[PDB]
């Protein structure tokens, strides 16, 4: 019951009831230039004119370099149990104990403004507000990382961002450039076969799953410590859109994700995940046939279970998304006593470069000092200064050791002070070097596992996705290239993207070829937990009496959970959207009331209200895009003119009490595969 | 007997008894770095020193443009009356209504690390944070200013600062280009005269009167207005060094006006200015001999007599020097509904400039959000964002006009919400033009009135100033359009400048010559109205007893607000400072303790302890420099070992009784000024 | 430049503006932003200052200089100039003429001198962005002020709408109409880089 | 252009601009704010058009 | 006759003989604010004003944390032989290969303005401008 | 000391004052680049680190 950011209350600022006024207090207006006759010259000693335009002058600050499109909110952490036997962490040290969390959710490559429903990696970054400092697991929807070496970033992001002559494609990997380096550095192969799959394009940020990707390490009290990766498992269930819906989706609604999440929140539907972990011993650092420091591969559960810490709840939204959400500055280096990092060379570096970074976005030193990304345990140190330095430190003994500030602020380490500790027995040994280690050699072997442990309907999007980006490149020794690598994968694979780029593939290259399967890394193959805050379109019309039933319907719906939007010709009453303004892609399912089929055909579908063919053409696209679709009493004939049975799965043609009963558990499948055809007739 | 930085408190943090921390939280140490081994190398992964470091190095910010060597304190004002008839201003609205103030003094040239005792025209910004928004008095010590328009500022500053090839000297306008700027541009020859008399080299900030310089105008609520002037009248009295003694304490003390202002607040003696203004009518602009928006032009006051409007107290120092005094942000654009520009040239391009010079220096546009800059009446309007956002609006309708915000903030003006208003009365005619008034043309009148009110003794000072810098002019030419242009002002002045530069000078010319006088712009004149505060050094020794009788004679200084140094060969048992720390320059008297006279002959003044002669030397240079010097009982052999009479004006000896009585007499005269030899001889 | 209160403003924000932009007051020297004419001028210093200037005696007026980089004008240097003519008179006021007052005729005339099928897309326009809006009373005032530029305008867009915005205004309505503000009604003179799939 | 004088220029561009709570609607000006100001603000009305 | 001041060359400005110019071009008069009447206020339209005091104004940049006050001058490095038995370095692997440099002297603690006989750790940085990159030694006065 | 002292109000601009005018006199500054070689094994050898 208590509020998740009750703590920047006191920063919050009413305007209500009140007179307009400078920057520097005093009552103005500032509706009028100061002008030197009725029609004259704007005066410079018009104060309230540049005081007011200087601050709209120096609104924007620079987006971040990497995850610029995004969007957030605030929430709460809660502990299952006292968890000192494997971590000396305050936030996980009891039973129903409970920490503030704000979580960021974003894609990549992609500009602010860009597109929510854009094919790309997805970011899934985690505030934990402790009582002993800030704690963040900065990860992603994917379970593995394209490169292996941080130092190889830029070379990444330079890649697969738009081309620098032209700033072109915005969003998208589907170019020259990007299949280039995926070529050319075939450790990234395994991220791109996730990111071609459901993960690259996911209903909303409620339906993914997280994870922290590198290995870390948990210590207890005494100094001993065990391997760990971090899991967010969705409560919501996953679910992924198909590629053709996502384009259309694009540019229908490019905020789409960040609008799905608000109206979670706003309605009453705050989503959750539960905090899981893997752990395992130091000496399991190569056993399972690869190394845990290498951020390209993931430890199947078959090796390592997942234990269940707690739960986090996201349930309240920010009152200022640029103050909030845009300010937020995440690090991996935010860390706490009880966990420590390892030698993954990819994790590394980052602890650098985000500390870095926040000197380009914030202009100062200070960005810590900022309301979301304060702490609340307390600061106390002896860093003086800066770039907006908000406090007046009462201490004039900025200095250690020293005998005039009496030893404080104090040192604290493992003993003493409850103080940030390094694994004791964390040891180096070996020449200098600039290499890897010969145990990051595998590239080809993971992808094989992760392509085959999904269902042929899967399979099919990964290739047809392939294709999609794969034709977009215009070199044909790229092409070539990328053939080559998916070879070494699957010869499979390489045969049918070939078919589409026209080219030949190379012969089968049976180094890497296996049959092992992993458990968990599907989405279009499992059903979903709570269709609660599923959208529902009811396609009903203003003539005839249509719209009074098609409310009865929406009033049924309602109270099974699902957010319904009736449409019609105009905003009548019980119209809550337009044909105009109505798109498949901003619904889980298509129905049509009854009365509702003379929009579909001759006279009422040609109406200057909507374009040429609009009715018409929803209920296509959701049974295209594999939708649960259904049509009510006489509605049926609106089915039968776009040329559906209605026999066939995820169509359901009947009386009201019969159509809900069946969208509703339709819902749960969310995606018919048997619509999609697979290669080989 | 409110505290003046109440406000302050909340952001006020105090790290006694607390561990050491990062500025995200969680405890720590920082005193040794991550190795990887006993002796091996820094470790990238190492966030605590990073972080530590980090914030070291981006402490640093632009300092200011001009007066970037400066210190200040904060205070409250109190209004002598309600002054509703003659301005709406809100801090002046009623009788013993009490503002909070932070006053900050500078000199102009000098870089941060300049010193106090240059020689240059020094700064006196005041703020008042009223109940209706913060208004800034930014004013100087001396009334009129160089240039006649603000365009031309740039070429004033890089003139008087040091040359841009090797950047030298540093704050002095003793150079070349400021001399070819002075000549070149006639209208700075009236700040110049007075940047060569007292007001150059003053005491301390404290015997500094202040000048707002500028027309103002002063409006009423019904709309009348009046042209003001701004005074800051010294309760401690005017007082300043000499040269030859300025220069010696810039190095013994760069620090002395800042210390000085420190220890008076410390030690319980706030200074105190009053605030006064010169009411003068609209057609009685240009109706005294010159034109009242000339900025180079002040109005003598035997046409216009001040009117006290309130009192000053400064009675609080800074916690942090950075966090208050170097962050504040003054404005002449920090106006409140009651006051109002005028088209003084000069006053209206600072409008402009102020408010975007900030943008260099806290590097965004949310500066009036730090604590020293906020307001105390409170800001409501539709600014958002910008670099270092600090407040969460809750407005999210943040435009006007508007239904969905009900019209909130709503706007004000001179009926309805006591908004700000131009004088209604206001008005403008003619060309759009870039030049300047006719009225503008005088340059030389003024400061042959500003020498003629001053002493022969101080009119010596300022000739003997213009030799020192004119000496260091090695273009020939300079020089010669330098006595050109001070002929013009008196051909005396040129004659007695010319024979120091073996030039010869040129003939009179009479055209603006005259010997009016006028009131109050003179210094050494007066004798001042309180001694506290003011320094006294007693020069003892550890051999022979002398100690008892100097702490008995610096007891009785004491007791008359004195703050007395007893000076020794080391620091014994009441003993304040050696010999070897000890100088002339830090005392306004030397008394020198009975039995210290063996420290002026032979052995005694030939110590390891103090460099040789240092005794005598501290006595020569107090006499020489015009300050009370003293000798009890047997002493008197230290004063006849330097050539000085024991009966000449400021010259004490006998008893402990007459020796004090005389002191405490001689320091209210201050100095001394027939030790000073005038021209003729 | 001219009297227009919005283009008097933007004089002042579009410099300000690169501050923010550039962090520093050079941006000028900035390779894309350089002149091919060539500066001259005292200003030195600053954030990422590109050159070096010779130049030490860098103020005016001054004799160790010789008066250079001297002053341009009118007459001389071929230097910028504002228009002689040109003058001011009246109060300081801040408000706007009462030559501003009409908002209406010019929206109607640009509507009237459009085709039957570009009215039809512009309606279509503010029915589709219109029915975006779900503030009952927001869309009351948009139709109230719809009314004055046209009836029918305001009538067709209501019926979408799903409410009446039907009472005639006529305080502004006109019949007159303009050349060359319509884009479907005249071909185009060449079909070069079109595409054809 | 929308507007008059150059002092209304962040209050068109504020209500144009997506809404700051959630930061939506995204390069349009379909939604409560832009037309709230549209109306409210008369002379906008020509360039809508 | 050499020049350590040589590449620098191409971005040095003169100033000779030159009319006054703003920062993007055109010549102009910088010496009166534009007003609106004989004694009238300034006009915000002075884009001659503004673009003049802005570049005036944000003249200043922060000094360095540490050794703020100091003062340097170019040079030229002359090696007396062939170092590649001790040093792969190119600037050191002929005998009588020159090299230019800039020596930046300056004291620890004092601000800028200090002065300069203040007493204090005092710093010696050279910079080898060689044929393989720039090479630093960053040093003191005192060895420890 | 005393000296020091004194200098640094007369003269703040000593040092870089002396170093201008002597290579504007023609009395360039030189300085000879020397080299103290150690063996690696010598690290600890000689009474400390
Ligand atoms: C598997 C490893 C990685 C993960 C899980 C990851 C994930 C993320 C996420 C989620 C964000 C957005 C944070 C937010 O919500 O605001 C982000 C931003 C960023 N990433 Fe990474 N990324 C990885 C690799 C890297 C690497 C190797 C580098 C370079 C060393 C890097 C540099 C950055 C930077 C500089 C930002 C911007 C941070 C800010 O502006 O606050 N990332 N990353
Ligand atoms: C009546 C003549 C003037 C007086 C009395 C005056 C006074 C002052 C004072 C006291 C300060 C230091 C404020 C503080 O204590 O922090 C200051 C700084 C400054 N002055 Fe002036 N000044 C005058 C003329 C001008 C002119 C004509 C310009 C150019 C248009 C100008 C530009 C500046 C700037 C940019 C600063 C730095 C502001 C800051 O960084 O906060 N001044 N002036
Ligand atoms: C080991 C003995 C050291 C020496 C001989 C030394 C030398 C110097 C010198 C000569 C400069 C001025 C460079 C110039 O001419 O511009 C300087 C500045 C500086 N020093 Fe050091 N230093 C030492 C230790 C350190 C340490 C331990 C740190 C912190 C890790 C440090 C941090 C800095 C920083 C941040 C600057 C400013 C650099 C700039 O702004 O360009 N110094 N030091
Ligand atoms: C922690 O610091 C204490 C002193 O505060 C010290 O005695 C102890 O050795 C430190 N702990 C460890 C395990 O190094
Ligand atoms: C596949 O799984 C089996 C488990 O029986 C394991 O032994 C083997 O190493 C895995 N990899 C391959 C390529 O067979
Ligand atoms: C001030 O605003 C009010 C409306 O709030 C208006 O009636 C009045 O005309 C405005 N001007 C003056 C001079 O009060
Ligand atoms: C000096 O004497 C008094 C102050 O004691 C003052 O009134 C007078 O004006 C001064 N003399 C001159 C010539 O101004
Ligand atoms: C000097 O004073 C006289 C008498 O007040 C006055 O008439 C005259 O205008 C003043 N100015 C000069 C320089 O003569
Ligand atoms: C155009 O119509 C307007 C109505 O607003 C009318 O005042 C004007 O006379 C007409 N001008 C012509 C003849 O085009
Ligand atoms: C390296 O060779 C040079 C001559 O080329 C010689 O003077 C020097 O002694 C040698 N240095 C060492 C340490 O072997």
């Amino acid at each position: 019951e208590v509020d998740a950011r009750q703590r920047l209350k006191e920063v919050e600022v009413d305007d209500n009831g009140q007179f307009m006024t400078t920057d520097f207090g005093g009552n103005i207006e500032e509706q009028f230039s100061l002008k030197a006759g009725g029609r004259g010259s704007t005066l410079l000693e018009d104060f309230i004119f540049r005081q007011k335009l200087q601050h709209f002058d120096h609104e924007r600050i620079p987006e971040r370099v990497v995850h610029a499109r995004g969007a957030g909110a605030h929430g709460i952490f809660t502990s299952y149990g006292d968890w000192s036997n494997i971590t000396a962490a305050s936030f996980l040290g009891a039973k129903d104990k409970q920490t503030p969390v704000f979580v960021r959710f974003s894609t990549v490559a992609g500009s602010r403004g860009s597109a929510d429903t854009a094919r790309d990696v997805h970011g899934f970054a985690t505030r934990f507000y402790t009582d002993e400092g800030n704690f963040d697991i900065v990860g992603n929807n994917i379970p593995v990382f394209f490169i292996q070496d941080a130092i190889r970033f830029p070379d990444l992001i330079h890649s697969v961002k738009p081309s620098p002559d032209n700033e072109v494609p915005q969003a998208a990997t589907a170019h020259d450039s990007a299949w280039d380096f995926f070529s050319s550095q075939p450790s990234a192969l395994h991220t791109l076969f996730w990111a071609m799959s459901g993960n690259g394009i996911p209903r909303s940020y409620r339906h993914m799953d997280g994870f922290g990707i590198h290995t870390f390490r948990l210590v207890t009290e005494d100094g001993k410590s065990k391997l760990v990766k971090w899991h967010w498992k969705t409560k919501q269930g996953k679910a992924a859109l198909v590629w053709e819906e996502a384009q259309v989706l694009a540019g229908k609604n490019a905020d789409f994700h960040r609008q799905d999440l608000w109206d979670a929140i706003e309605s009453g539907n705050a989503p959750s995940w539960e905090l899981a972990v893997q752990l395992i011993d130091e000496d399991k650092a190569q056993a399972y046939g690869f190394d845990l420091l290498d951020p390209t591969k993931f430890l199947p559960e078959e090796f390592a279970p997942l234990q269940v810490l707690g739960e986090m709840t996201l349930n309240r939204n920010p009152m200022n998304y640029f103050a909030e959400t845009e300010q937020i500055s995440f690090q991996p280096g935010h860390i706490v006593r009880g966990v420590d990092f390892t030698e993954d060379p990819l994790l590394q570096g980052r602890l650098y470069s985000y500390l870095d970074t926040q000197l380009n976005r914030h202009r100062g030193p200070n960005f810590e000092q900022l309301p979301i990304n304060r702490p609340v345990s307390g600061v106390h140190n002896n860093h003086r200064d800066g770039q907006g330095q908000a406090w007046i430190h009462k201490n004039i003994h900025h200095y250690s050791p020293s005998y005039l500030n009496k030893g404080y602020p104090a040192q604290a380490n493992q003993t003493v002070g409850r103080g940030f500790f390094t694994t004791p027995g964390r040891t180096a040994s070996g020449v200098l070097n600039r290499e890897l280690s010969a145990t990051f050699d595998d590239h080809y072997t993971q992808p094989r596992l992760f392509f085959n442990s999904l269902t042929p309907v899967e399979q099919q999007f990964v290739i047809n996705a392939i294709r999609f980006e794969a034709s977009h490149v215009t070199n044909e020794q790229v092409k070539k290239n990328v053939l080559e690598q998916l070879n070494k994968i699957s010869n499979d694979v390489a045969k049918r993207v070939a078919v589409a780029l026209g080219l030949e593939a190379p012969q089968p290259d049976p180094t890497y070829y296996h049959n092992n399967v992993t458990r968990g890394v599907s989405i279009f193959n499992e059903s979903l937990p709570t269709i609660a805050t599923l959208r529902v379109g009811v396609l009903s019309t203003t003539k005839g009496g249509s719209l009074d039933k098609a409310k009865a319907l929406k009033e049924q719906l309602e109270k099974d959970g699902l957010k319904v939007t009736v449409i019609a010709e105009y905003l009548a009453s019980g119209v809550d959207q337009t044909y105009s303004a109505a798109d498949a892609t901003a619904f889980d399912a298509v129905v049509v009331a009854e009365g509702a089929e003379r929009v579909f055909s001759g006279k009422g579908a040609m109406s200057p209200l909507f374009p040429a063919g609009r009715p018409s053409q929803i209920l296509t696209d959701g049974y295209r895009w594999g939708k649960p679709v259904a049509a009510v009493g006489s509605a049926k004939k609106a089915l039968q003119s776009i040329g559906v049975e209605e026999k066939e799965a995820g169509v359901y043609a009947g009386a009201q009490d019969e159509v809900i009963k069946g969208v509703e558990e339709g819902l749960k499948v969310f995606k018919f595969l048997e619509r999609f055809a697979v290669d080989g007739d």
